[PDB]
């Protein structure tokens, strides 16, 4: 049995990622693959216990699934994902954080402007922004179902109800200078984005869900300082073993 040889990003794609701080690959996973992930996400929402976040009734998100789900444990090692994480971070990598964020049809909340790295640095002791997130689109992402919205190039400045949100004046500057972009894509796409890129999102006013599986890969060299960590393993990983790619086996 055979896995397709590892695909990596072209130089132009890498350049775009580094310039903009995000990049979309369309149609990485097929419909049947996404349905397997959707079904597993539903199980995690149902069984996640303390790892679930709710609509202040409906479970809206869950954390740390790769530690508890064999499917999600395999996903983070996928030959569709791991080679690109290694390429972009120029290192062996591990998963710092894993979350699934559902924005159901005609529902969802405003995510205030933030940089993920600010949290990871201060809360988890991540020493540098040598990390990224891969957002797998469980559903088509459109203008109208609450897409992640970015300041392109806004990661280049460095580190600027969320604990760490960005104020009106600091954001005004960024946006006046750099603008705003909400990357779109079909179901099965992957949105790669930098640990330090400012992003936000709005409620879903479509009749369609916007499920995202967000895998945060960190450089092994850039492992967090667990002496200054404040969070459980399912929010901030402590096992820095380098990930290896899934091979094709008979089971
Ligand atoms: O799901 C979203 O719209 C925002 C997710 C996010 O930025 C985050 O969890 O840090
Ligand atoms: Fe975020």
């Amino acid at each position: 049995q055979i896995m397709e040889p590892h695909d990596t990003l072209s130089p132009a794609q890498v350049d775009e990622y580094r310039k903009n701080g995000f990049l979309v690959q369309e149609h990485v996973f097929d419909e049947e693959e996404i349905e397997l992930l959707r079904a597993e996400a539903a199980q995690e929402f149902a069984s996640g216990g303390e790892r679930v976040t709710v609509e202040q009734g409906i479970v809206r998100g869950v954390h740390g699934c790769h530690l508890y789900s064999e499917v999600f444990g395999r996903l983070v090692r996928s030959p569709r994902l791991l080679p690109i994480a290694r390429q972009l971070l120029r290192d062996d990598v591990y998963v710092h954080q894993f979350k699934i964020n559902a924005k159901r049809a005609f529902k969802g909340e405003v995510w205030e402007w933030h940089q993920d790295y600010t949290f990871w640095h201060h809360e988890d002791g991540m020493p540098a922004p040598r990390a990224l997130s891969a957002a797998i689109f469980l559903d088509e992402v459109t203008e109208f179902n609450g897409p992640l919205t970015f300041v392109p190039g806004g990661h280049g400045s460095g580190m600027i109800s969320l604990k760490y949100s960005l104020d009106v004046e600091t954001m005004r500057g960024l946006i006046e200078r750099n603008g705003m972009v909400a990357p779109k894509g079909p179901r099965g796409s992957v949105l790669w984005f930098d640990a330090n890129i400012p992003h936000s999102s709005v409620p879903n006013i479509s009749p369609f869900d916007r499920g995202l599986v967000l895998i945060t890969y960190n450089s092994v060299e850039n492992k967090t300082d667990v002496t200054r960590g404040t969070r459980p393993e399912w929010l901030a990983a402590r096992d820095f073993t380098p990930l290896t790619a899934l091979q094709a086996t008979s089971f």
